[PDB]
């Protein structure tokens, strides 16, 4: 066997992932050992990503009054968070 | 001599990728003339789009109707518990005397 490689690129940022090491046994076809090694990386929880839904319009209570809300998740990624459309339920009095 | 192949065991993730295991032993022998463990990849399908719901608004007026508003929080997640909804945050205003002035009418500009 040759010497380990270095530990090649991490699959993901965070909230687990595995790093590969490898080597090449040369002027052999069936050596002793593994040529591969597996570790876990960036073991590191994500950070909690978080985005703010759309302001409500204003309503009366004279006091006008309007919600938001945040979209708190573990991701590695803001691209895969989103806020879906505005729901409005009426009924009537 | 190695002995007969393992199940390939537990995936490493529930989705978007993985790695799933499998080992055998090598029989009054330290080194075999080959690698023991052996890994092929396991639920390579992307990871649902988790799907949550706001907190409902207060029923409010319109002008005789009533309305609320909620919305929807979506992340491709293979857990539920790494999604969740922060507090609901609440701005208010004053429309005072007029009641709009600057809550509806905005500025009131007259010509003399």
């Amino acid at each position: 066997w040759t010497g380990w490689g270095p530990w090649e690129r991490c699959t993901a940022q965070c909230g687990g992932g595995i790093q590969a090491r490898r080597r090449i046994c040369e002027n052999g076809p069936d050596c002793a050992g593994c040529n591969v090694e597996y570790q876990s990386c960036n073991t590191n929880p994500c950070p909690e990503l978080k985005k703010t839904t759309p302001w409500t319009p204003w309503t009366p209570v004279h006091y006008e009054q309007r919600f938001r809300y945040t979209c708190k998740a573990r991701l590695a990624d803001p691209n895969l968070l989103e806020v879906g459309r505005q729901r409005i339920e009426m009924r009537y009095c």
